[PDB]
């Protein structure tokens, strides 16, 4: 898969099941279009965002729903959700996986491009 | 200050200076309104975002242009830019600090609030 | 493989490969007897660090050479290395992952631990 | 001062209060010599580490005792402590700041560095 996105809980230090992350993409209008959207699973991954074939050059946003995760905890967290905006294969085709590691008060993203 | 921001570069190992950072406020209409900017200065941080009266109670997005900074120092980063979106003065004033820690590939966001 | 650790370089967006990994454990004498060691490759990760039948319980050290993979690309980095302490397998079997992300000057490690 | 390091929690946002940090100092001999020691106070720092002439160049480790700050709070942490270790005032003297940001499962380090 070219888009993948990983979601980590560090203050239980194991994948955050279920955490919604919807994908955008910047439409001609500057508008951001609605792209792709999943809940992770066990893994703290969403399965199968996009294909290689719909994955095309463009501005995307990965928006995490963070907020959600931690209220059905119990914690009340200062962040509304986490994002990540960035602009896909502009050089050429590569597979993208971005990683979040989220706590009620802060949060990491951090991107590992690859050569397909 | 009630909101203060600080950035800082994790490859030269010393505060951002000059990164444009910008503050809206999600206006009635779920529209963001401009509601402070600035840039970093020598210490990592844009002097009086606010003041004690204006900043209210509400949704507050903090949006640091990072492909700026990235860019003039010739690195060609990942991330258009980096934002941290919150509900501010909730339950009472307190004051925030965020702190933004960059990296070509990846950045991580901490908040520090402080009592009413 | 019950400890996996793998390692991410965020100024250039991919896994840190050839990054010398050594594992100890403390010895019965507060000694840290030499345990497993490897070097990551393409992945990120080490290959096979220990077999569940020699990780016993027992505080273990990962001991990352982050100074050398800095000084290699040409930067001079602020840590001579990285390090976790850990005690593992106390209650019973767990599988540890445990991730570094490295910056000349910042590092983050996050354990994700899984029951087998 | 020379010195200085600020360790914050980030399950519950703010500063953490009474850390142990102990600084050594390695010893002709690859010994590690005790050379300060405090705790953290209320702003997330332990005050006057060392003095400007005390500081002087050598391969420093700093140790903050995350293990006993995360059990006292009812919370068992993955681990046994947190430490930095980097050589100071090679090429001159600067002022260095380290920060520790900490969740139960995963811990950043950032060093701030400044002029000579």
């Amino acid at each position: 898969c070219p888009l993948m996105v990983k979601v980590l809980d560090a203050v239980r230090g194991s994948p955050a099941i279920n955490v919604a992350v919807h994908v955008f993409r910047k439409a001609a209008d500057d508008t951001w279009e609605p792209f792709a959207s999943g809940k992770t699973s066990e893994s703290g991954e969403p399965h199968g965002l996009t294909t290689e074939e719909e994955f095309v050059e463009g501005i995307y946003k990965v928006e995490i729903d963070t907020k959600s995760y931690w209220k059905a905890l119990g914690i009340s967290p200062f962040h509304e959700h986490a994002e990540v905006v960035f602009t896909a294969n502009d050089s050429g085709p590569r597979r993208y996986t971005i990683a979040a590691l989220l706590s009620p008060y802060s949060y990491s993203t951090t991107a590992v491009v690859t050569n397909p």
